[PDB]
């Protein structure tokens, strides 16, 4: 016997049916409430990279100098990177993560229309079979009682009451017939019924075992997926940091420090303190400040 | 002649000495921006973990069963731990980067106030020396000038003026030695002064060239350290993700399946239709549900 909905999902009072029925709003639960949880979980990454983007749009002044200007600049335009791995994560989490429970959603009310049609028709032919069946036996039943009561009454009545006994007692002995006859047709029509609801919830169980086995592969796949983007997120930003250190690696202090001095310097020459100017030999008072190479050691 | 600021920060009007003073303004707004930059990707951060943290604890139904709402639960818990972590990385990213300039600040400034204070009275004797020179300049070349006049006027001139007129040379030729000598002595001073100005000039040149060699290593480190610290948490949201998937993997849909059948079973007998019942000869309704257990297959 194998283990399946098809041989688990019966009882005498269709408990399989009421159940597996109105198990499609517990999946739309669930499935909802994970849509619910992912979608903030987006916006949550939406405004991380919103925010990260719009502080890479920060702009420094030109008092930096060098390659440790250029590391800034690197370090920026990387952050930027970052931002952009992140909005491009965050699409992504709303499209294949978010909305993917939406799409299932949409499908699952597809497939429960398509279901339920095709078995509840048979279920209320089922029960309307069944009633008919109880009112046919039903009508064979105390029509049979009373001929026995009619019958009984023959052992104490006389006279004009007698004989109106013995009508309705013979009245109702051919109603028997068409009695019996129809409560048989009854019988007969919830046999055929019975078989037909037997074929068609195995049918349907099946389908509904397929739809909550599927239902398992897509929340895992999805949480997968889910992994898979932040994975990603860390890989790239990984690699942007990296880029930063490469870039700061080849940065020179000393290298930094020349150029620094090449750019701001205010000169190599030493002003020289004025000297005498003796009125008599012809010397005469001058601005021009002499200057002497400055020759130190570091 | 080695490249340094001891060679390259001269000119004739002191413009080194001033440059490199007001280069302590540059330094200091340079490390601000850097600051601001940090302190709102710190924020950024911070408001990230915990929006995240927030998500997580996000209560779901408990309609979800097997090792697929364990899933679920180490999904949560695992998207939990991403968000501590990415707190403790916004402390880092304050205390290790952001709180690293303020730091560096407040040092700077107790060195700024040395260095302007053992240079900045130096200055202000060259300064001081150099007026006492032109003083004592002009005052010997007007009185050349005036001995000049009355000289000139000698041969010109004639009795009681000429007297008049040649005491006031005897007056000004004696007051012109003097002076000279006050010309000579100011002289003397002045390149005193300028001296001692040059060496200490030089000395403080070497340890403005020392900061700024320092300053350099600094903001690089603390780039390094702001990477390091992404790097850190890119690794640590991947190995939560990794944790999720060995979960997934182990995660079984057929077996999740098979103890949701039984644990949801309804039953495995089949209803059996309702039989004839010869009420006529008193054939009475065994009104149990014959059961014919289901054998289907799968």
């Amino acid at each position: 016997m194998d283990k399946s909905f098809s041989n688990y999902f019966w009882g005498a009072n269709d408990e399989g049916y009421h159940a597996l029925l109105s198990r499609f709003s517990d999946v739309k639960h669930i499935n909802e409430e994970l849509r619910s949880f992912y979608h903030e979980r987006a916006n949550i990454e939406e405004d991380y990279a919103k925010r990260m983007a719009k502080l890479s749009r920060t702009t420094f002044s030109s008092l930096e100098t060098g390659c440790l200007k250029e590391s800034v600049q690197v370090m920026k335009a990387e952050v930027d990177n970052m931002a952009k791995s992140h909005l491009q994560i965050s699409q992504l989490l709303q499209d294949d993560v978010e909305n993917a429970f939406t799409r299932y959603a949409a499908s699952l009310k597809d497939k429960k229309k398509m279901i339920v049609s095709g078995i509840e028709k048979v279920h209320k032919d089922k029960l309307s079979k069944h009633q008919a069946l109880v009112k046919a036996q039903d009508k064979y039943h105390y029509l049979c009682k009373k001929v026995n009561y009619y019958v009984s009454q023959q052992n104490m009545l006389f006279g004009k009451e007698l004989e109106k006994n013995n009508a309705k007692l013979n009245k109702t002995q051919n109603a028997i017939t068409a009695s019996s006859s129809d409560y048989q047709s009854a019988v007969a029509a919830v046999r055929d019924s019975y078989a037909r609801w037997t074929n068609e919830w195995r049918s349907t169980c099946d389908k509904l075992q397929d739809i909550e086995e599927e239902r398992r592969h897509f929340l895992k796949s999805v949480m997968w997926t889910f992994t898979l983007l932040i994975s990603r997120s860390c890989f790239n930003d990984d690699q942007a940091c990296e880029r930063i250190r490469k870039n700061l690696e080849q940065c020179s202090v000393s290298q930094d420090v020349l150029e620094f001095i090449d750019a701001k310097s205010t000169g190599t020459g030493i002003p020289q303190p004025p000297k005498f100017y003796d009125y008599y030999k012809g010397e005469v008072p001058d601005d021009s400040v002499e200057l002497v190479q400055a020759n130190f050691q570091r």
